[PDB]
């Protein structure tokens, strides 16, 4: 049973983990180092000597797509499509195996002894309001079913034992809380947060499984074995037995705090807003605990890289519905969800428009995607040289652009005319068939596949780089 | 095992079948009578004395939605949603049970003895080219899989032993033929057509199951028992053992004939066009054979009524994908597929636009639907009094209308600017939320559910009608 430490050893053996012994400040400096590292596609980083703390800080864990694949037990990034077919089928799944004891409860501190200032919580960007917890798996139950939701919600430090719980309203945690308030007026909402669980559990948290299903069950499928958990000390929620640190407590109904500003995955600061306060009554941890953290900012960042790997999971699901789709890609540069490029085997005049409408309606992850570019299958969706070529040689802008107004848009997207509402643009860059054009369309240059294959074979021997 | 005769007895016992003993001409007159009957919601009709023939003609079999439900073994039309959930799951299924002999091969005629003029084939409308077979289950195999497709394709009489096979190019039969031609150049394509099978087999033929699956297998699920078949005499295709009449033969590669004009479900004539010729080498039938027929024309007609019952099947499938959908209805007046009304529990600004795009992209049956009206759940989608009310009180036409151009359109829709290509219109008639409008929206009048329930209870006793 691989916990997180086993994963770090695996990475270190493969030159995918680097230990920093120099003094480095959790205030701003770690983010700067990790940002350079990620942008050059370097290793995961373990800062063994954070200025002013004894607990090492692990970050950039999932800063390459390879390391996301490795964290699901697979060799490479193409294996992620198979986990996508699996995800199709859930739309008996395996419960958790509850241990009687666990390393994450070796050292326990509670009540007045709780001090989150002892943890090397990072400050990411210069005008961020305060230190911010960024890799917490938040565990909740609602009042109406047994299912335990795991989510990643950022958490601002506001006291020795107070965090802000910044879940957006469509998240599992926020729905569970909202229902608890209606169904049990005035009663404290139990909550627990696990830091540094095994990678299958972490990636399971972030994969959008149904709300009906526990993210613990999915992680079991990725792992091949049941997720090992332990009952929390102060509530009936279960947390991963291998966790490095666990926070337990509750949300007092009505209690809220102004959150942020914080730099966001779009590369801008979110302005201040109110969210629930999470009161921390217990902090449990391993001997030798490692603090797992990250940051978001201008893309690409670790979330963006996670998001590119998880898009591979969705390709199969889309292809099941739309078998004409050859590839489907959401570039990191587009803030991970705002632009999609789709390639198809076009079969009839107008086909591109059906595909756009499918991207905008089929799955909710893409409901808010404001640019969609559709191309033929001779275009590599992942290369702007091909995509721009297609746009500039197969479109007449006014004929081939679809605009739709008053559509749902992310409420934090300041570029839309009104919060929550905006337009979308679809670019039909497919070759135009009779009916779509009265001109003689051009015959595109295709490569000889035998020449390509021969050059693949002798490429290393050629030794050009 | 209910064959068709058992179904007719069931109908007759319930006042849903009427026998006509007066002389009535298959040329034009039967259509006129059936049209009046259907438009007044009357029974199925068995003309025992067709002028100039000895074989009775059965028509308007499925001219009420009730009779469609009855033909699936169910009591009423609401049960069709359950067959819809079933249809969701197929996306072991049961093979056919092959009998050693069958009533449909009691009287056999072949080669030079084949005369389709002995059958009371109907002429539907005054300017139709020729008599037309309208309720044939066409059975085919492709060369690449075992699966037997059943489809209903209209067939013009052009000789003693020649029919035109008018399958549109996306039908199972037409794809099977097309592949046969590529895979076995110049070889005759075996084909067989069953007239008057049991109602589960007929409705199975017309339900859009996957191309992967045999329509015979679905009929088995509707029935509860395997579809009983018999091997054809002249090929390896299987036809329903209970069939009243079966035509066997082949399509000679390259041989085509000008088809029509024929009046169509839109209420207009299709102009002439070429289709493959089906050469009939055998005609098998029961003692006492009954000829099953119908017509299409200005809606509503039997196809339209079939189509309304089968839309009930799709509601669940749509709801699985889009749980906000409360109801989804394609009125017969809109030529059965050209306009849809959808009602939703609206949950956010812009929601109607996601739903429109789903209707236009999720299922292929609705890819060609050119008007979509979206309303809230206080509107009965099936009552133009509600729908027009919603349109006229909740829309500003220019703000709330979505137009999209150069989308796929049915090639026979003469109203589009170019064959196969046209625009679509979505009307967002939902209540507008903040963001969508800066005005104070109106509070709609809701009825007291206790008053409604009380009036349901005393309604018969009130005896107003
Ligand atoms: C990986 C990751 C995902 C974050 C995230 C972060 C990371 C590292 C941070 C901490 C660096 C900064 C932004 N975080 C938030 C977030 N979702 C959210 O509602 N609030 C957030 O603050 N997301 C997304 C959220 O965790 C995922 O969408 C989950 O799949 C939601 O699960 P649920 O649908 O069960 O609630
Ligand atoms: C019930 C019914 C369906 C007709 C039909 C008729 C009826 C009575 C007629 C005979 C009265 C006049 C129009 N017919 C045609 C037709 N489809 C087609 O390609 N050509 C047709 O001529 N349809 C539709 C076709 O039979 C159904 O769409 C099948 O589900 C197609 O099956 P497939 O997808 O397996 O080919
Ligand atoms: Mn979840
Ligand atoms: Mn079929
Ligand atoms: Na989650
Ligand atoms: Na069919």
């Amino acid at each position: 049973y691989n916990d997180l430490r086993d994963f770090l050893t695996l990475l270190e053996q493969q030159g995918e983990l680097k230990r920093i012994t120099l003094p480095v400040d959790p205030h701003l400096e770690i983010t700067e180092i990790a940002d350079r590292t990620l942008r050059a596609g370097g290793p995961a980083l373990l800062f063994e000597n954070p200025k002013g703390y004894s607990m090492p800080v692990l970050c950039n864990l999932f800063g390459t797509p390879k390391r996301v694949a490795m964290g699901m037990g697979q060799e490479d990034v193409s294996a992620l499509r198979e986990v996508g077919k699996l995800l199709a089928f859930l739309k008996l799944n395996m419960p958790t195996k509850r241990l009687r004891g666990a390393p994450c409860q070796q050292k326990i501190v509670s009540g007045d002894d709780v001090d989150l200032n002892r943890i090397p919580i990072m400050t990411c960007w210069p005008e961020d309001a305060a230190p911010l917890i960024t890799w917490g798996l938040t565990v909740t139950r609602g009042p109406h079913k047994e299912r335990q939701n795991l989510g990643i919600y950022r958490q601002q430090l506001i006291g020795k034992n107070k965090l802000i719980m910044r879940w957006l309203s469509h998240r599992g945690g926020a729905l569970d809380y909202q229902e608890w308030c209606a169904a049990h007026p005035g009663e404290r909402f139990p909550v627990s947060v696990a830091l540094g669980a095994d990678p299958a559990t972490i990636l399971g948290a972030v994969t959008p499984v149904p709300d009906t299903l526990s993210e613990y069950a999915f992680a079991g499928l990725l792992r091949g074995t049941k997720t090992e958990v332990v009952k929390c000390i102060s509530n009936d929620l279960e947390v991963p037995a291998s966790a490095e640190i666990v926070l337990e407590g509750y949300i007092e109904q009505g209690e809220t705090a102004p959150e942020g500003p914080y730099g966001d995955h779009t590369g801008y600061y979110n302005e201040v807003d109110s969210f629930p306060v999470f009161t921390v009554t217990h902090i449990t941890q391993r001997e030798d605990a490692i603090y797992h953290s990250t940051y978001t900012g201008r893309p690409p960042d670790e979330p963006a890289v996670l998001g590119v790997a998880l898009n591979e999971v969705f390709v199969p699901i889309l292809q099941k519905q739309f078998p004409e789709i050859v590839d489907f890609y959401l570039p990191p540069e587009g803030c991970s969800y705002r632009l999609a490029v789709v390639t198809i085997k076009k079969q009839y005049a107008g086909h591109a428009k059906r595909v756009m409408m499918g991207v905008w309606s089929f799955l909710r992850q893409f409901m808010y995607t404001k640019f969609v570019i559709v191309c033929d299958d001779d275009v590599n969706a992942r290369d702007w040289n091909d995509v721009i070529w297609a746009i500039t040689t197969r479109m007449d802008p006014a004929r081939d652009t679809v605009l739709v107004e008053n559509t749902p848009i992310d409420y934090l997207d300041f570029a839309s005319p009104v919060s929550g509402l905006g337009s979308k643009m679809g670019l039909d860059a497919t070759n135009k068939w009779p009916g779509e054009t009265q001109r003689e369309w051009g015959r595109p240059i295709k490569k000889d596949p035998d020449v390509v294959a021969h050059i693949d074979a002798i490429w290393d021997e050629l030794a050009i780089f």
